[PDB]
């Protein structure tokens, strides 16, 4: 469960936030199969309900009523179709799968669908799976709303409702037997593993029930006897009855406290300093690197909701997001997850974006198609950080120094920090206020390297910064607090 399951020698996932599945298909053959991307993040795929209040939120994918493959992003046809695609590049699927509960239970009942299945919210009604009344948790919760009103209350936060969601009685062997079935048809079709939306409102218990039922990879694209990849979300940034701990056993689980954190130094608040990064890592009181799953920013902490608050970085703080993604690709610890979002008008009233429910780039409903530029960019509003240069070069820089270890590290004691893996590649970092001109032992052999960062490397030549290491692996690292980007990259492969 914590092995990711990727092609060898590809370290890290994509989130494609809302895309539909025609567009990871082609994605996936144009694009993250060349490039090295290890697999990608789809959002849910089972059938939700349609909230028109306000207009298709990204939030009603998280609200399920059945678990046909049908929804805004595709049919099953088109699904099994990317996932085959996807496989056959190399490129993994992992699934989001909404296991917690169904929809919200002040929903109307009808056929207010992606897929025209009807359900009854009032009366714990959901025919197509088919759920009933029993099949929930009301009676287990002993709140008097039935919904979460204390978090120091493990009972409460896995029992009762979070949000108004309908709670599935995930004791009955009924309901795990529903869930792996769906879970099972999908592993069949060719998906590599699954995220474990909202687990922290489940018993690790009930989640290994589950697991247990599941299927060994499809041998189509995987060796046989493969476990799925697992990783739960659970959001513990610490000092909370709930730890993420208590699901090691199931697979690795999302470490929220990295993207807080991460934030909080590249920003330089609460006397934070790059300098402390030098025990990055268990260090600073993370999950073990083998049961961690990291990131920056994730769909919801980008835009308020979950856990991170305003330290967190996102496409939207360009510069500073960039940074960050480039400290988390270069530095081993976790398996990284790479964020790819979509522009929404943020609105801001009293520090509160009212528009933080904003769906994907729509034309009345139905998303729009990944348009992509001459200069390798994204139109319709997609804003494709996976295209950034200076992102797929340090997915590509991860895959390069893969299973090098964290070697000659250096900092200013402030906010210029450099370190290198093994002899294959080094990094440089300035986020102080003025000029870094430093000459550091990079570790690597002699010669003359395209720093991937402002560049690549195209045939004999560097189209950016060219770094000359001397024999001794020294070299000279000049950046300047005003540069576009504050941070060179070199690695085994970008070597003249
Ligand atoms: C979003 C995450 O919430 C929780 O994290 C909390 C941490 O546990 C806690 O430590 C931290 O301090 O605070 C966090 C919350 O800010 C979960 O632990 C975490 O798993 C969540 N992230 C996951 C999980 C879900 C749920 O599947 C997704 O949440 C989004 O989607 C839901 C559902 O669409 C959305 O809620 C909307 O729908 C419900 C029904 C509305 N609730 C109203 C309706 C009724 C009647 O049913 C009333 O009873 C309710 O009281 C009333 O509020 C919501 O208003 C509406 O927004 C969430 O808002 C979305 O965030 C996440 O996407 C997924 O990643
Ligand atoms: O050593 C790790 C610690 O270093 C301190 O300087 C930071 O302020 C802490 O946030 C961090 O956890
Ligand atoms: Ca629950
Ligand atoms: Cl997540």
């Amino acid at each position: 469960q914590y092995a990711p399951q990727t092609q060898s020698g590809r370290t890290s996932i994509v989130h494609l936030f809302e895309w539909r599945w025609v567009d990871i298909a082609l994605e996936c053959e144009r694009y993250l199969g060349p490039k090295g991307f290890g697999g990608v993040q789809v959002s849910p795929p089972n059938e939700n309900i349609v909230v028109t209040n306000p207009s298709r939120p990204w939030w009603e994918r998280y609200q399920p009523v059945s678990y046909k493959l049908c929804t805004r992003s595709g049919n099953e046809n088109e699904f099994r179709d990317m996932v085959t695609r996807c496989n056959n590049v190399g490129v993994r699927i992992y699934v989001d799968a909404v296991i917690n509960h169904m929809c919200g239970s002040g929903a109307a009942a009808g056929t207010g669908t992606t897929c025209g299945s009807y359900c009854n919210p009032g009366s714990r009604e959901f025919p197509a799976v088919p759920y009933s009344a029993w099949d929930f948790n009301d009676g287990k919760c002993k709140t008097a709303s039935g919904g979460i009103e204390s978090y120091n209350d493990p009972y409460q936060v896995r029992d009762c409702q979070l949000v108004g969601l309908l709670d599935l009685a995930l004791e009955k062997d009924y309901v795990r037997s529903m869930i792996a079935d769906y879970l099972n048809k999908l592993i069949d079709i060719g998906v590599a593993g699954f995220r474990i939306d909202a687990s922290k409102h489940m018993w690790p218990g009930d989640i290994k029930a589950v697991l247990d039922k599941l299927h060994n990879l499809n041998t189509n694209w995987f060796p046989a006897g493969s476990r799925p990849f697992i990783f739960q979300e659970v959001i513990d940034l610490g000092g909370e009855a709930i730890q993420s701990s208590e699901y090691f056993g199931n697979g690795r689980v999302t470490e929220f406290k990295y993207g807080a954190k991460l934030g909080t130094v590249v920003r330089k608040w609460s006397g934070e300093k790059m300098s402390y990064l030098k025990n990055w890592g268990e260090g600073w009181g993370f999950m073990p690197s083998d049961r961690a799953l990291v990131f920056v920013d994730n769909h919801d902490n980008q835009r308020g909701h979950g856990a991170g608050g305003a330290s967190i970085l996102t496409f939207w703080d360009a510069r500073l997001y960039k940074v960050a993604v480039g400290f988390m690709l270069a530095h081993p610890y976790g398996f990284t997850r790479v964020m790819s979002s979509y522009r929404w008008a943020r609105n801001f009233v009293n520090g509160e974006d009212v528009n933080d429910w904003i769906g994907p780039p729509n034309n009345n409903g139905v998303i729009k198609e990944v348009t992509i530029n001459a200069d390798t960019t994204c139109g319709n509003d997609w804003v494709c950080e996976h295209r950034w240069r200076e992102i797929r070069n340090m997915v590509w820089f991860r895959n390069v120094v893969d299973g090098e270890p964290f070697a000659n590290w250096w900092d200013n004691g402030s906010n210029q920090v450099a370190f290198g893996r093994g002899n294959r590649g080094f990094i440089v970092f300035n986020n102080d206020d003025w000029q870094l001109s430093s000459t550091l032992q990079t570790g690597l052999p002699g010669g003359t390297y395209c720093d991937v960062i402002s560049g690549d490397k195209v045939g004999n030549s560097c189209t950016g910064i060219k770094v000359y290491v001397s024999s001794d692996g020294t070299a000279q690292f000049s950046i300047s607090n005003s540069a576009e980007d504050p941070f060179i990259a070199i690695h085994a492969e970008s070597k003249l």
